[PDB]
């Protein structure tokens, strides 16, 4: 499956992909404002995560920081990122379908549209203003809007059992952005697409 992914936001970011053990495709790239970077992801990737990482630093080797984002110090992800990570979530060929969201449960760092390119189904976005509304409780010093999971540590943020409701936190993302994932027991804004479909996603769809 193809994934276009294209910064249209003012700065800089470096575009982050991988499955949690292993990156996809080179596992991350810089992109300056405007560019466009396609990847492939191979068919039948489970729990797959694209998201952009903020105010980086990488030495000739590939090693360094970013501030939102991080995946170990590499600029070619092969783990997750550090939040707040804004995070798009697919599932490719299960069963027949693809399965695609939005998510807020790692916080919000940078605004993105997730669409199909192809024909079958809708996409989603999340672009409002997050980090500028964001609860005081959950700016993170180091950029970007904190979970209250990643701030708190608590089994009702964290879901740890299972059970857990919504929370004054998890309502705020909501309220920003209703069609992402708010907390891990959310009302799911997964749209299902036809299996093998190809997709873009925008950072900075608005902005
Ligand atoms: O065992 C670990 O340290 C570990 C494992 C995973 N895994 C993620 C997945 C797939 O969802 N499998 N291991 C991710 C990370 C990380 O992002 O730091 N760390
Ligand atoms: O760099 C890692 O491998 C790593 C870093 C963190 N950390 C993330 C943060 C910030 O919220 N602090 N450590 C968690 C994990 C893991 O759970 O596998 N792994
Ligand atoms: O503590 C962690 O979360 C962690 C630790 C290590 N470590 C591996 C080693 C061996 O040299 N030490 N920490 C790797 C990872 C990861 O790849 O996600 N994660
Ligand atoms: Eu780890």
């Amino acid at each position: 499956a193809t994934f276009e992914i294209v910064n249209r936001c003012s700065y800089t970011v470096w575009a982050a992909a991988s499955k949690g053990d292993a990156a996809l495709d080179a596992g991350g790239r810089q992109l300056n404002s405007g560019e466009s970077w396609t990847i492939n992801v191979e068919p039948g990737t489970n729990g797959g995560k694209i998201w952009a990482r903020t105010d980086c630093y990488f030495d000739d080797s590939g090693s360094g920081i970013c501030k939102t984002g991080d995946c170990g110090g590499l600029l070619r992800c092969k783990r997750f990122g550090r939040p707040p990570t804004t995070l798009a979530e697919f599932s490719l060929n299960q069963y027949g379908k693809d399965y695609i969201d939005i998510s807020n449960i790692k916080g919000f760092n940078v605004p993105m549209n997730f669409s199909p390119t192809t024909r079958g189904c809708r996409g989603v976005r999340c672009a409002a203003d997050i980090v500028g509304q964001c609860p005081a409780k959950l700016k993170a010093p180091g950029g970007g809007c904190n979970d209250a999971c990643t701030v708190f540590q608590t089994s009702e943020y964290c879901c740890t059992t299972g059970k857990c409701g919504p929370t004054e936190y998890s309502r705020f993302f909501k309220r920003l952005c209703p069609d992402a994932f708010s907390y891990v027991l959310d009302k799911p804004t997964t749209v299902t697409c036809p299996g093998s479909s190809n997709y873009r996603v925008t950072f900075c769809p608005t902005a």
